[PDB]
């Protein structure tokens, strides 16, 4: 699937995913966010499974931005795993982690869960 | 905390995280899982906050493998968000999700979550 | 929120979610759903929060099923936490974590999360 | 499990969790938190397989809270998803997830995702 997910991905809040998939399992790339505190882009690194399924399963995947970048730091970091579904309507799946610092005091609150469902449009 | 993240970690279970911490933001390394459709070391890669807070927070961080590599193909990637808290019992502190390929059919099952505690000894 | 909450409500895998809305914050009713180890209908019980603002936000929700009834026991039990979103289009957008009782050496995949969307059609 | 559930128990926060398992699967109770938005007890039901399997497995549970008492309304709730481990040094390990009232704006922020483990000690 490395041609099927290298490109440019939009998720339902209109944030934009630019990924490269490497042969070797890599996934490198840049995030940006239409919410929260976040502006421009950010770096993204992360894995896909190379040799998925041949039965119509999907292709197992993962990445992670870290919310710092030369315009802010939101001392956070989010995680997205999910599947890639391929087809004439792809699409991404995702389930997330949004993990920021905290004291030990304040841990108990500090991550945040969601999904994002990306599209090629 | 490039220093205080880099070196070989261990979880609850017996896993060993490696990684390397770059000045950049980058985290590289490898993991090895006690438990599951697993054997040997597996790439991984992710991010950190390079400039955290100074007021006692912790360290946000994430990263993602994928379950494939010369020895086995779980079709399956984990996502590990957390963060890094430092001193004398330092810790990563991290939860996860946990993707296997899946069918349409089948996706509402596709998804693990849980929490592991990473230390030093 | 008593009378937009109680009814009946459908989610995206075809699942029956039929519930009544205590004056007491209390959640009473029966779940069926339409995927995985599960026949017929089930118990299920929770809380809502009963004066919720008044700014457009939502109306905090939670539910419980374990997966026993006089037909099977699938040795589970399923939370869903939400919110309730009122008007033309009603909704109760939740996230879920269904637990499957495990020994103790297989606990860490003892847990599943994901995400429905309940509407009244 | 009835008699091993019911009774007063305490997580790592030092939460105050009491409930009564009842012959028919019901849980009910209060629960009293230690941290955030909160003060003194809270009503709260769930369920619990009440016919748990025999292997060693542990008994799957859920149950809300809604955060609404006579003091005090943080429009949000929690959802603990867990299993009942019985014996010496009995315990509940739980997963939770928070949800707090939000516009639509904000609530793909909406949902706290944690880990709670209780103790009769």
């Amino acid at each position: 699937d490395e041609a099927g997910i290298t490109g440019t991905w939009y998720n339902q809040l209109g944030s934009t995913f630019i990924v490269t998939a490497g042969a070797d399992g890599a996934l490198t790339g840049t995030y940006e966010s239409a919410v929260g505190n976040a502006e421009s882009r950010y770096v993204l690194t992360g894995r896909y499974d190379s040799a998925p399924a041949t039965d119509g399963s999907g292709t197992a995947l993962g990445w992670t931005v870290a919310w710092k970048n030369n315009y802010r730091n939101a001392h956070s970091a989010t995680t997205w795993s999910g599947q890639y579904v391929g087809g004439a309507q792809a699409r991404i799946n995702t389930q997330w982690l949004l993990t920021y610092g905290t004291t030990e005091a304040n841990a108990w609150a500090s991550t945040l869960v969601g999904h994002d469902t990306f599209t090629k449009v």
